[PDB]
């Protein structure tokens, strides 16, 4: 549900109504227990966005 991803493979989407939101630039598959998983084009919920490296998301 919740995770970590490298902010390297996200965009960050302007910010509108509600929560922020981040696009996946490329699959990412977790290698560690903190990290989740995404598709190549997944839009997900932006939870944490203040370390460099690592950007807490919500995957559905």
């Amino acid at each position: 549900r919740q995770g970590f991803v490298p902010a390297a493979y996200v965009k960050k989407l302007d910010s509108g109504t509600g929560k922020e939101l981040v696009l996946a630039l490329y699959d990412y598959q977790e290698k560690s227990p903190r990290e989740v998983t995404m598709k190549k084009g997944d839009i997900l919920t932006l939870l944490n966005s203040t370390n460099k490296d690592w950007w807490k998301v919500e995957v559905n």
